[PDB]
């Protein structure tokens, strides 16, 4: 935990850094090149406080009528069977899909969970189409609505690609307003200035405009319909119509009491017949204001004589639909259709007196409109180059807390100086080599013989006036490689022009024999049982030129077996025939036998793996060692990597 | 207690801390699923101040109004006896209850604790229906009026489900206001702007918008009313005071000018749009108390293993042995596993450990004045006997002629696991009435002599102090190789300061986690003052998670 090895083992990982940095970034790149733009449009407004206004301008009463006005609960979007398909149908230039649907009626299922009916409109041609609620497909064309199974659709001008997918949702009154006052914002920048700056942000940009200057122009009418309400005779004449449309909802009530006192179709072309009815009505009422306030010939008239005649064609269908089925239900049809139609003018007529009377107590005179909302052709959002810069550092810091939590993972040995500041003389340290003869005799020029000639050189020296020429190798842990470098070391020894044996004493699950080639009869375990003689155990590795001692069988008491004198006597007289002799043992962490063999051995040496062992099996190994008399002369690092190791080729 | 020890106990108790953890979320999961959701309605009302509204509206004296208005102080809930039989029964998709009562009176019971009448409706059709007020069922249509037992109940167009159960309560006026006053809620957003936004909180969502509409609309006629209120005083005292006619004709103008004024009194309150319910609940707050469900398992399984830790007190490692001073001379790890384990699985780890034992006491116990060992535990239950007579059979199969004496005279039971003669044990030798060959015996298994301690003497110390035993132990010295005594623990009884006399090594033994190193410190001075110096101790019953044997082979 230090600068200097942390720009060591960051200039170690590096891969790994710029890998997971890199994947990080290109998701924000794929994220901001995919996530739809979002452009915002601001307008102007300008009055003589204001503080009322930006709450009154967000009121349902406002956006209400914009969604009223433009149709807004009216849901449209191309279908991209991915999460992504839009952004990359972006990419690509492809033109975004668009229709229009001036008359929307769905089967009303209205479920309380799936309270948004939703369909899919197949594009077949520019003038045809085809629409399938879950299944059944209707064919449409523009101009003539469709009119089947309680579904009113009159869709027109819509888009050229063809066999596109359109999905359409009639998402409910207060939806519609709710989400429209979620992008919707107002401010004054003056905290008393007359300057309202009027804020819309959406993704269709030519969408956001228009639904900001409805909402302006509403607000503007309004204000003005202060000035004209206060001498207009509509105040007296809803003052005088609002009794009698409550006389006859009275009226219709007691009817349905004194009728009282279920066909599908009969609800459904009810519904239909109703909803029909509340738009013809709000569509005249509607007509009262453009008419005056603007002209015939203005398109927004036209507009509202063209989705009446839509509507009076839906209401001659229904009305169609209605004569055809039978009396029982036509009585009741009618008088419902009274009865909610009367409660449905009867609402709209105290929304009508409520506003209007908002005309009175509204102190407000010019309510001018400085300029029409304009949409800037920058997306504001997706944030370009402020989420990729995110991705960077996010990358970044998720790599440094990974890799020092690798750091803090490990727990193996890393360098010679950890054993050695215990105190254990580290007499070699192996390097791993890349390479099922000896490596000694198969590479003799690979740096891990060379480091085993060089552990040769240092034994030479240490192994003098020890007791005896007997020489234990003792792994800490199996995978270790304790037989890999005592093999190596007896080829380099005895090329020297030593005679060397090389006596497996792992009689649990020792396998050299295995790997020199042998006669896995009379080994090593056949001898101490004493049905084998001590010279017909002993082998030759051609390769190396030592002899070899095998395990042999494995018996099943190893440490009662190597107990036994005949392995006193097999070493006196071997070390009198011999001029090094060295013995493999299991680890004295898992078995006794390294202890019991340690007995008699000069002397002793623990092999270590690199990054597997850690310092605590080898301090605990060497003191239990010591527990039994057997002193250990030192350890032999091994399998160190070829990062940390100073041998390199040389020649 | 440190990080890496940290994470070391977490995955070593993961299945503890993700189960408790799991547990908490399931509750926090299962509560935010079954918790009634509650909607929230709102409503904007503009004035021209607004500090007097903002109590007057949630005075008595509006919402009352309302409550006379909605007969709100009827309460109707479909029943359900679990407490969360409603909650499971929405989450089946079952459409929840629902009648109405436009005329309700109770036998008025209304006593002082019981003030609250409740009755229950039995649902019997979409026509028909029972009432149980305390058993006596008086059956009813919709329609017709139930006028019985001083009784009145007009309840109309009532749900479809039959048999269902509805509790109605003709809870006070009172607390009809109170309830709905705690869910109802003011608020300005401008601080001077005549902007109000009414929120009410409730679980029936259509129910709530109307409530709120019904408050709205009370207001507005109490404000037509209030501002002619002044003027219909004044108007009530011309009226009068109407008997000086030129006077008359001058109260007439003012009677005129009074009838207008308070007739046309307009309230500036207004009403910007009527309530309409939000569709999505506010409570419960899902996604809000799951992770208080999880960040709630997590601190409590934090806090409960910190406790377990700081609970044990036992040995935890051989080198909090050592740090003491005691020569740890094995740790025999726990064995899953009657005759001897190692003659019936000589390759278990617990029996390689054992002879790991064997080779450092075959080295320690050379130089000692004598060839006797003397194992004794630290407490009962140590393992004091397993130990011994393992290490006896591991020694046998060696070769040498090993002498197994169990000198634990108050409650050995060596002779209940090795087969044998229960007469003649140590205590009929100390009392002179055995002779020392009758009293050996052996162990077909382990193939070591073994002595049993005989019949539970009264008195054991007194007995061994008897000079006998040491010519038994001379004797044994000199016809074995080696003598495994086992002897009671020091910090219960004083024999084992009384055989150690003639051991040449002595150790403890020592359970991992049960016994504490406050027992060993004691009982190796203990020893000591007694003038027996003990070797080392032999650690037992080690979890292989912490020793460090494994199977090799």
């Amino acid at each position: 935990i230090d600068l200097g090895r942390v720009i060591g083992e960051l200039i170690d990982h590096r891969k790994l850094i710029i890998s997971i940095t890199s994947v990080f970034t290109l998701f924000a790149i794929l994220y901001a090149l995919l996530a739809t733009p979002i452009y915002e449009t601001d307008a102007l407004i300008q009055i003589e406080q204001s503080a009322p206004e930006t709450a009154l301008l967000q009121s349902r009463m406002i956006l209400g009528k914009t969604i009223d006005d433009l149709n807004l609960q009216i849901q449209i979007e191309q279908k991209y069977f991915p999460v992504i398909g839009r952004g990359l149908a972006r990419l690509m230039g492809e033109k975004p899909g668009n229709i229009d649907i001036t008359r929307l009626y769905l089967p009303d299922s209205d479920d309380i969970s799936n309270n948004t009916p939703s369909i899919i409109l197949t594009v077949k041609d520019k003038e045809n189409y085809s629409i399938n609620s879950d299944g059944i497909q209707l064919n449409g064309v523009v101009g003539t609505l469709l009119n089947e199974k309680g579904i009113s659709l009159l869709v027109n001008e819509i888009d050229a690609k063809p066999g596109d997918q359109f999905v359409i949702t009639q998402l409910p009154r207060l939806k519609a307003i709710s989400d429209l006052l979620k992008s919707f914002s107002v401010a004054d920048l003056g905290k008393d200035t007359g300057m309202l700056t009027l804020t819309l942000t959406g993704d269709n940009p030519k969408r956001i405009s228009h639904i900001l200057d409805s909402i302006s122009q509403n607000y503007l009418a309004q204000n003005i319909a202060r000035q004209a309400a206060q001498d207009a005779k509509s105040l007296e004449f809803l003052n005088q119509q609002l009794p009698k449309v409550r006389a006859e909802l009275d009226s219709a009530e007691d009817k349905l009491n004194a009728y009282r006192k279920l066909n599908m179709e009969a609800k459904s072309v009810l519904d239909q017949i109703v909803n029909v009815d509340n738009q013809l009505n709000e569509l005249t009422f509607r007509e009262a204001e453009v008419s005056q306030l603007y002209t015939k010939e203005h398109p927004t008239y036209k507009a509202l004589m063209e989705k009446r005649q839509t509507l009076q064609e839906e209401k001659s269908k229904l009305n169609k639909r209605v004569s055809s089925m039978p009396s029982t239900q036509q009585e009741v049809l009618r008088l419902s259709r009274d009865v909610e139609s009367g409660r449905a003018v009867y609402l709209q007529l105290l929304n009508r007196q409520q506003e209007l009377n908002i005309a009175k107590s509204s102190a407000i005179g010019n309510v001018r409109i400085i300029d029409n909302a304009v949409t800037d052709p920058n997306p504001v959002r997706p944030k370009k180059t402020i989420i990729i810069v995110i991705g960077v550092v996010l990358g970044l810091i998720v790599s440094v807390v990974l890799v020092l939590f690798q750091v803090f993972l490990r727990r193996g040995i890393e360098s010679p100086e950890q054993l050695e500041e215990i105190g254990i003389n580290v007499y070699a340290s192996i390097p791993i080599s890349e390479w099922d003869t000896l490596l000694a005799v198969g590479n003799p020029a690979d740096l891990a013989v060379e480091a085993i000639r060089g552990l040769r050189t240092s034994l030479h020296f240490a192994m003098m006036e020890a007791k005896n020429n007997v020489l234990m190798i003792s792994g800490a842990s199996p995978s270790a490689g304790m037989t890999f470098i005592s093999s190596n070391l007896a080829a380099t020894i005895a090329i020297t022009g030593k005679k060397v044996l090389f006596i497996d004493a792992d009689l649990r699950k020792g396998y050299a024999h295995k790997m020199f080639g042998h006669k896995n009869d009379k080994g090593l375990s056949e001898f101490l049982s004493g049905q084998a003689a001590a010279e017909m155990i002993i082998d030759k590795v051609e390769g190396g030129g030592f002899d070899y001692i095998g395990r042999g069988q494995i018996p099943p008491n190893p440490a009662e077996l190597l107990m036994h004198p005949r392995f006193e006597q097999l070493l006196n007289w071997a070390s009198q025939n011999y001029d090094l002799i060295i013995i493999d043992t299991p680890p004295i962490l898992a078995v006794t036998d390294a202890a019991i063999i340690g007995r008699y051995a000069g002397t002793c040496l623990l092999v270590a793996r690199f990054e597997k062992n850690t310092v605590k099996e080898i301090d605990v190994s060497m003191k239990r060692f010591e527990q039994s008399g057997v002193v250990v002369k030192g350890c032999i690092l091994n399998g160190v990597v070829k990062k940390a190791s100073s041998y390199y080729r040389y020649g």
